[PDB]
């Protein structure tokens, strides 16, 4: 058994741990009409990946008969619910009442893999306008009104950190072989978030057949994405989602392969 | 042994063509002024989705006294796009300089795997609502009076029409759909807050009390959903849309022999 | 040998008469100006749902000193009808142009299968109402006092007329229905969303602690229910009304002998 | 071998008179306008209910080394008349002509089932609070301080009499019950929707880790409860009163040997 | 087959049990300013913690095979849910009605160890100034935006009762091999609290390999915090968060281990 810690930082829309707004969002704007929906790069989550290089297991990669990393199982842990216990803050209050704590929609994912995870394309808007640098639908088919639902040629990989909005971007359930994925949604504007934590609990990664994730190319594929909600500075009524990081411990064991 | 089939099927939120820009919604939900001037038209009520998946034919010869049937072991089902919903920078209502108000209200999951279509047993909120011509509804298979407020057992139908029968006139019938198993969750409200799991992790077992999954006729596999998230609000107005989710299913099918 | 026996119940919400246009609803509600002159009609109130279900006779003569009964051994049960909830284009409150507010507040759920009927325990949340002639009412087997409105022991009654016991003065007994097993959830409120979950994949056992199930006297099979799913809103005014769904059972029997 | 005991025990929601009209709930609380001058009348406040039931004699000579103790092993409990919170007729504040509001607050839930009174700790959310005369409270067992508002270890006590332990004042003690065992939930809010299950086909053993059960000194099985739904509020006006339902016991003995 | 009982009081900011708010805040202030954000110490919740001496087993500690107590089991409850059924204090109130109960967000926390808890530090904001005598992350690294996510430099052990916040400070899940700890979050203004209350449960505390925290020094370390929500007197509108206390019965046994 070979153990991997790490912990993936939230990608939240501020993603530069030197800006003083780091793990929320800038200030969220809202569409004047459907057809002007112009999103800047900083007020969307974004899926956070990492991919952890595994130790090299065959001294020659031509024997038809090979070892492979086999990830077993993985503690997953979501950090800092904590933090939200701050009500002093700079924060919208009532009268003289404690500042109004985060609240709204919540997005929990992980993916432990062997390669990276495969997303599916759907979106509330087809008729959004996503900025540059950003990995949307329109970069591998045409959006258009099927993107509202399924557009079977809506298909990607998660192989870059904070640049995969969460809003166009579902785990394909048609594909990802090679990788167990795990998520919640609550939505709502002011609904409370709700967190546990503990060191006590273990998922398994093994499929129906006792085979986990095989990281291809020594490769061990994490991803994430952790919405707590929306924070209000008592600066005005503008939000920012509120974003944190998640620990991964995964257990690896050699598996050999044809 | 174990062959898998997997299928999408898309949400009948109302607008259930492809090339409209409100796909995946129903139009503007109207209310009726009176109990018996109550016309909803048809692109403003979600529909039970159904598709008739064909099989790989197992009998050369119908002749046989013995022949093979596929059946539906298991299924691992996925509504996709609950992640879409976390978009609040749309043309959405707003409190002040806040986010756009997402998705929220009555919620109603449901999906079936059988080897027929689903048996639906008709039952409304209200036994004066004129139904457009086309749908297919309580009206079109027994005479309508005030049982079908309750329990109208001349009130059958099969689900053989995509995007046709509406939920608010069908149930999954109980007391047939011996060769469909059915599964759904209803939680009402007008601004209660949607929740949605998803994983590739679990498999829902499709044998029965006696080891027997559905058997799929005519090597047909008849799945079924539907998927209303609550009601999206434009910032044009107040006037609501149904906002429904796609549903993925990948059934694990087995040859069962059959005496003929 | 498994012998199935199959049952629809109706709700009985107060328009109890499947001509009525409001059936499997109550009448508008009215509430007391008094506690003391608290007289709500017959209408107005949720009841208890029964029926005896008729079994294939067993015993040729029952001077024998052994006996078979019917012995109810697993029981399948679905509230039917949530989809109609999501019908909001009915003639029902609106908020500017938004969708009809759809049923919401208390919730009551209850099942029963019995080889007898239910045993009930007399309570009310007033002993100073006055319920109107055709109900039966814990005034109706005894002496009525403020013991009423937590346990008075003389308060015993047996639901064996369906639409005329009330939900309000009459619970479940613990300290009876020895042969019936019996099931429920309560949820209060003003506007809370109702919930339900339907499937055709779920068996209750009624096998007790001994592997008994319930024993069906005089070769009668007794189900009980009630789904309250909350308060319906006309878009005629503020008045509101009971709305309640029928109840599917499909019970499992077995011949068990018995002495006597 | 199992001996079966039953028992209902009322509220003492602070009308604790059975003969007077509001029993089953309290008065109309009211509230401090000073934490120096914080006097609940004790009509005003909710207490435990505990009842001792006796249990058959065992031991005709004292002195024997070898004895024989009553053992409670498992427990059926209920919580009787959720039905009755479906009464929206009473007189009970209104919005426009719709029903009632029913009862909406906090809820406490406790059973225990011992072989001697409940352990209690004193704990209070104000040190300042001044019972009323003839009530058993931290006061009467140790000094109050502000450590009462945190774990003072000298406020200990037994809950030996029924109606006469506010709840407020008082938690199980979990350094000692030993030789009972507890369970409850508190769920809080001003207008929190009240939720309950029932069923008489649910059994809690109450062995404890090395198959155990409270023991039953002097022959006596000791029973304690609260069920708190929350607050009435009368048409009157907007004063509340606490509202509790009565708990059921059936609880399941055998003879255990133990060394005197 | 040895058994620990203790109760760990709250550290809500009023730490104090001289003090009439014993278990509760001073009443909460706001920062006018993101810059100016400057909370007194009497007015955050703390971690509760305590280290239980435990009889020594080892005459020398030279042997290269010895005895450690190993904790196999914890009981614990949270007591007082009870209190907050006391709605006639001097509490804000809707017309005639009851007085507003404790309402708000709720933070569980309990953990058993065999050293103190290891603690990750991370702030909802990098720019507040902590008053003198807390342990906050600046006691042990560089604060910056940083601190607003994951920052692997901010770590700390759980060694002071009511001084380190639990703004500040989540369990370490990277560390924390011989502790096991468990929590749970509610958040929101005014969502009603909850609270389940048993003798009859007990947490297993062995891992995966079957081994319990381990008692390092021959001490047992219990840490917790249990926050309810806010009070708020019936003199205005000012709040106080809410604690309780929790109960610890921890079952040990004598475990061999090379040295
Ligand atoms: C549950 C109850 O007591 N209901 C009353 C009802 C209500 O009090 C009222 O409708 C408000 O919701 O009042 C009823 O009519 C009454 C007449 O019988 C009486 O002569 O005059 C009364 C004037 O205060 C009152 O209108 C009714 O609507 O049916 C009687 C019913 O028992
Ligand atoms: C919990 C408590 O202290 N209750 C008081 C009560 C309330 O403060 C009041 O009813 C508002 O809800 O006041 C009581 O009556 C008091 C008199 O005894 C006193 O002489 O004058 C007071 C006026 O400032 C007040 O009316 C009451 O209503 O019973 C006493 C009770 O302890
Ligand atoms: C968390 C925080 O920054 N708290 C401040 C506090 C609050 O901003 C205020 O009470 C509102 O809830 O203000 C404190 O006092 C301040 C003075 O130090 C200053 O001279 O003037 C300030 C306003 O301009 C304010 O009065 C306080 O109440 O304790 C200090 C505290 O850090
Ligand atoms: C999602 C969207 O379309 N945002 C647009 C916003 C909003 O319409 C307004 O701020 C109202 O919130 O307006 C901008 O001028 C801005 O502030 O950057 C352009 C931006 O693209
Ligand atoms: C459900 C229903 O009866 N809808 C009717 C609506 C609504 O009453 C109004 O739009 C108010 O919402 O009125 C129409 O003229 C319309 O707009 O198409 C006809 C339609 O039949």
């Amino acid at each position: 058994i070979t153990q991997i810690e790490a912990f993936l930082n939230p990608r939240m829309g501020v993603n530069d741990e030197t800006n003083t707004w780091y793990g929320f969002s800038e200030q969220v704007t809202v569409a004047t009409a459907r057809e002007t929906d112009r999103p800047p790069k900083e007020q969307m989550p974004y899926y956070s990946c990492a991919r952890i290089p595994l130790p090299l297991l065959n001294e020659d990669m031509t024997c038809n008969t090979l070892l492979m990393w086999e990830a077993v199982s993985v503690k997953t842990e979501v950090i800092g619910s904590n933090t939200l216990m701050n009500v002093h803050d700079y924060m919208t209050r009532t009268d003289n009442g404690v500042g109004h704590p985060v609240v709204g929609s919540t997005y929990h994912m992980f993916a432990v893999g062997g390669e990276p995870l495969d997303l599916q394309g759907i979106q509330q808007s087809h008729l959004v306008q996503y900025p540059e640098g950003l990995i949307v639908p329109k970069s591998v088919t045409d959006v258009t009104a099927k993107i509202q639902c399924l557009d079977p040629s809506a298909k990607a990989k998660l192989d870059k950190d904070g640049k995969y909005p969460i809003e166009t971007w579902s785990p394909d359930p048609s594909r990802n072989e090679n990788t167990r994925y795990f998520g919640n949604y609550y939505g709502g504007l002011t609904t409370p978030p709700v967190l546990t934590f503990t060191n006590t609990v273990t998922t398994i990664l093994l499929d129906e057949n006792g085979v986990g994730p095989l990281c291809k190319g020594d490769g061990l594929f994490l991803s994430c994405c952790d919405v707590m909600g929306w924070f209000t500075a008592g600066s005005g009524t503008h939000q920012r989602f509120r974003g944190l990081p998640r620990y991964f411990n995964v257990q690896l064991r050699k598996r050999a392969v044809r």
